[PDB]
């Protein structure tokens, strides 16, 4: 009796066979993206059928079985209901509710000390979701390019603790948030910077990765690595954003050079390729939708849930998602550990990287700032999130009050 | 078919009369004690029954049913392994290697600031377990008593959040750690003291609760609290830890008088008779076992786990876990939750009050402290305890290197 | 020959017999007062040849050598314009443009933290000149007591070095000001009070002064030691201040903990007891007229001014001197010692006492405060005297632009 | 009678003809130099005498009135003896004493981040004194040329007030000393530099220094400026040091887009470039006797002491003279205010620019530097000095216990 039969009928209704589009509607119910990368023979296969009969096409069970058994372990844990969120269609109607409530906090500035971000219009607004088994939900303006900023910084840390190891990533960079009044310190008594969620510590971050050769390879590499993250997602580059972040960012010159005089770089820096590097990473573009799914490839262990590659060892992303805990909201980091409990990173340009270990990754867009740096709709969507569903850190389980936990049926 | 039945057969294992041993054996070995509250009626069962049939020794379905009708429902959890560790026996192994490991640790310092501190041998070395289901383990000097001192803090803390709820609390203290230099500054830049872990945070949180009544009711108050959250074990009190902590407690002095100057205490608080409170609450003495306890029940999001009792409010439970992870190990408190990732609290008896959230909850006692302030063994223990097994906050359930997950079995 | 009548007819104007008004006006007109205590056995020879006549009575060139011999050195300096500033009357009369100019401004508000402090009126407004040759002026409140406050603290160190010298001094306090904003900490990084002007520091010496023996008599040593540097003008004591001060004292309670905590103390030190001598030290009354004689003193190389004693050694003052110099008008004292340029400490009261080095002492005493704590006709008095004349501290003596020199006569 | 006359007979003191000789020596020793600016008449008219009549060579009283004719007051003060230090001859046998005393040190570090200072030989050891009046004495390396490196600091702060005035220029530095190891912060709370004597105050300082020219004016400019402080005495430049400071500095570049993100400089201020005149600025040249002078000038109220000229308003003097007294000896200043008490200045290649108003300017050089920066003979030099002499700034002049006071005689 097998799987891709009991499948079969689990989706037939009892009638001797299934509708092609009936089964991209219970495929798609279920979270699952037609396009997921998991499932390509499964639609290559569905696509040679449908040049076939062209009337129809409807599928008996040996040409259901035909196009979904090289996919059919997927598929069975799809239409089961084993995926981490099993009701996904009620879940992505709260993250909708979500989304319009906090569309309606216009508040905040552009960030306009860089004209290409100024441009960006105050009313963009997307959230993006990719669960830790693929389940895709958008609503906003999920495909609208804008830079990662400093969003790229715990990605880049993640790299860098990936190649190289925890403890040689931390003989040049902190672990702990400074104090809301360290803000301005450079480095913290050990003469390193005080995490890689703040300028310097990313910065010689960033003096890490792939020393040894030139810039323009270590682009590439980081490129390559971010695009294993998104799953192939879009991931581009902002070469308006970089010249004018180079001719624009003073205060990063500053650190440049006091890292270079207390030696906080590894020996053989050159230290204004450095910054031209860091700006460039600062100007690499994402869409909502496809960061997200790098959040959820750190929600994932590491592994990219769109096409269960193996992308960053555990290691760095545990790391990496405790200094977001800790660091990743700037000035609101310890406020936003509190309250929302989860760990974020947040960018000038508006966007925040959200991670719920073990769910989902996420991925807000709204370029408006609070005075903090964070974006206003993007901080008010974190906090009805959490107050909706036990994602906070130290929410139970078990004993979770009035709150939804999508987790679960029942 | 009922399930005192069902469960009859799965112990009998083909006999019709179970033994009593056989079913007492059974019932240890997932963990429970036979001393659990939530097995009383069924124990007092089995004693009688043996009063009145000593022509036994052995029980039919009939008379198992009698004994286990009372607890079928918890015995059936801890029967059909769905406990949150199903293989406890094993998992005590580890904790018992981990235990042996960190014993070989013979570095460190007993306070001797106090002459009842510096009794105690620095070769005293006890850990004890309590998971979210009762699941009890403990090994070395667990039944010594000794002053929580600052473990404390998170526990009357999580009551002043429980009485009187989030905010009304954060208007006196904050929730961020102060920076590894700002140790010293009572105050950060709102007048408030940085969080509940400090002492200056612990004493203005001291003079929260039950505010009104003398020191001989607020005590009582949470006594009376903290015997629920421990599920009535041991929580005594030491005066002769109190009188010296206060014959020789100058800095809370400078910290309650400089918290009088700066106006942070609410009204018409009596801030020396506020000392003596929080000097005797640093003095309540616990076990390693009956400490495990209070832990779970944080563990638990507020209920006790040996008697299924509501001890603390969610919001309580989630704020104190919260504070835990980035404050509860003074000076270190960065590098813990980097490294370990637990909420945890340490004292200077020689106690780390340990965490792990929907798991269970610890107790790590050796006097011997670090220079930071922290048990030598303590320390090592969690270190080892997460590189075992993948309990850091941010390890993820279903990616996890080499690391071993004591929530499933095979 | 005799240098007793070069001078009476220096006095006579080629008639051959002075009245006694008459050298009493000319005494005067020199500032000398005619009861200067090195002028006593002159002025009890005048007592008595005023009663040997009612006819009269007037002098020639041998009663008059009669009455003046004794004091003739001092007279002929008096009378031959030898004094630190020749001209008295015409600087008499900018002291008086400059009170009266000071006398405008009615901005501040007066210490309302005691009932004491807070009964004194705002109109009230003295400045009292005394020289190191014991010239006198005063115009305004000159003689209404009022508590030294703060501005016992230079007198305090002063017969602190004298008493133990400056190294024994400074193993207990440091001799720097602390950086403006950081006021707040009682303790240098040598676990010191940065200098003895602030409280912290103040308290220190205060534990240094007359070890040993018990606070009345302490504090009669003090009190004999003020009256020796005020030439035995008015000084006192006001109770109301003192146990007001002792009630309203939390922060200095905090000091005195924090202190005793850190082992800030000389061995054998009572902490709780040199608080109250502390609070007793600030509620030491003196008047405008009397603070000026002792803040001549310190202008004069210890000696006091009206009674050519020693009071304190050299050393003592200057590093008093040094002090006032960049710690004695708090969080003002940089821009004081900037513009002002002058040794010079303030107190709660409204006092300024203020050393001209080489020329003379003042008090300044107006009781509404600034929102730094100094008294705004005193710092307003201040400047406008270094506007007028070259006393700034680096100011030139030979050139100084539209600046006047009251110490020469061109 | 004449001065002329007058005077020739006190130098003849009884024969009727003084030798040429006699009088070189009687003005030698007064300390006046041969070769002073303000005797060139009277020393051509000598030249030429011993020219047309070789005869002898012996000084009638008509010939001598022939040559001092033109100098008369400058040699009437010099030999009524009422220069500032009368018995100059026994002063310097004192400095030379001082000298050698300080010679014995042989401590200290040689400053090495640059090749040109590692130069210098760790023995090299001049003392320079020009007093307010001209005269001169050198003992020791005074001619060897040296770079000013901070010792500048004072001299452009004064070009700086005296061009701009007190209120312009500290709208962009303060005027307060920072804080004993927060020499870190380039900021102060307004966001201005601490004061002109550190490298961010001293950067802010060159930038407000004829704005509106190129580096090649900016620099003649200042360096004109500084001749005439020097009477025109040695004013060089190290191009080598210059070059080498710009290619190794990068604290400064650093400070420099610091200070420019933070909008520290004026309006229209090219950072870059004005990094690159302090670092000319830096490397200007002089000897232990020429910069002893521009100290004179100092010490003489802005006139330089041996032309006669006005080179810096009072105002300039006082300001520069204040805040070398808070801040010109680096982390020592506060330390070096209370024992030493004089205004002075220090820089890494062994130099301090010491000012003793009203008496005499002076250059301290020794090259190797304590571990604050400071050149170890130089400050036990200066701490000898005011030991032996009431120079202090708050001894008393009339009351010194058993220092002695150089400017008196018997
Ligand atoms: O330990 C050293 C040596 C040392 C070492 C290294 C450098 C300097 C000094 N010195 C000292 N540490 N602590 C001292 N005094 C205790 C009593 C009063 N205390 C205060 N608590 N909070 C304060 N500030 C605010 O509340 C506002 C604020 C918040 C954020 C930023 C700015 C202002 S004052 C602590 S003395
Ligand atoms: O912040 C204000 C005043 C201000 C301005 C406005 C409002 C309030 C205060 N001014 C300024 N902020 N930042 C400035 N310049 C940056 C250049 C690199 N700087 C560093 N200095 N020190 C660092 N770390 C250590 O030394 C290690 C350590 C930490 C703790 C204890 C002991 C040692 S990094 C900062 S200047």
């Amino acid at each position: 009796p097998s799987l891709e039969d009991l499948l079969f009928y689990t989706i037939a209704e009892g009638q001797e066979k299934i509708p092609v589009h009936k089964f991209i509607t219970a495929l798609k119910s279920t979270g699952l993206r037609t396009s997921d990368p998991r499932l390509k023979e499964c639609m290559d296969m569905l696509r040679l059928t449908l040049q076939t009969t062209s009337d129809g096409v409807m599928l008996d069970k040996d040409l259901f079985k035909k196009c979904v058994q090289s996919n059919i372990v997927l598929l069975t844990q799809a239409f089961r209901r084993k995926f981490v969120i099993p009701d996904f269609m009620s879940f992505t109607s709260h993250i909708d509710e979500l989304y319009e409530s906090a569309k309606k906090q216009s508040g905040g500035k552009v960030a306009d000390y860089i004209p290409q971000l100024a441009k960006f219009s105050p009313d963009l607004w997307g959230v993006s979701v990719c669960t830790v088994d693929g389940q895709r939900h958008s609503t906003g303006d999920t495909k609208v390019p804008f830079c990662l900023q400093s969003c790229v910084k715990p990605l880049k840390y993640a790299i860098a603790v990936n190649d190289l190891g925890t403890e040689y990533v931390h003989r040049y960079v902190g672990k702990e948030p400074s104090g809301l009044r360290f803000n301005k310190l450079f480095l913290n008594e050990d003469d390193k910077p005080h995490n890689p969620m703040v300028n310097a510590g990313a910065i010689v971050v960033t003096s890490l990765i792939k020393q040894g050769v030139n810039n323009a390879e270590k682009f590439d590499y980081v490129m390559q690595f971010l695009n294993k993250m998104a799953g192939n997602e879009y991931v581009g580059f902002s070469n308006a954003t970089f010249q004018s972040e180079r001719e624009s960012g003073d205060r990063n010159f500053a650190i440049g050079y006091y890292l270079k005089e207390k030696k906080c770089f590894p020996e053989g820096t050159d230290m204004v390729g450095i910054l031209d590097f860091y700006f460039q990473l600062c100007s690499i573009e994402v869409t909502c939708e496809s960061a997200s799914v790098m959040a959820a490839t750190l929600a994932n262990g590491g592994f990219c849930p769109i096409t269960g590659e193996r992308v960053l060892s555990p290691e760095a992303v545990r790391n990496t998602l405790s200094l977001m805990h800790s660091c990743g909201m700037y000035d609101f980091s310890g406020q936003f550990a509190f309250h929302v409990g989860l760990p974020a990173k947040s960018g000038v340009a508006g966007g925040i990287l959200l991670v719920v270990p073990n769910v989902m990754g996420m991925m807000c867009w709204s370029p408006p700032l609070d005075k903090m740096g964070n974006s206003v709709k993007g901080i008010h969507f974190c906090h009805d999130l959490v107050s909706l569903c036990n994602f906070h850190n130290y929410d139970n389980l078990r004993h979770f009050a009035k709150k939804l936990d999508p987790r679960r049926e029942g």
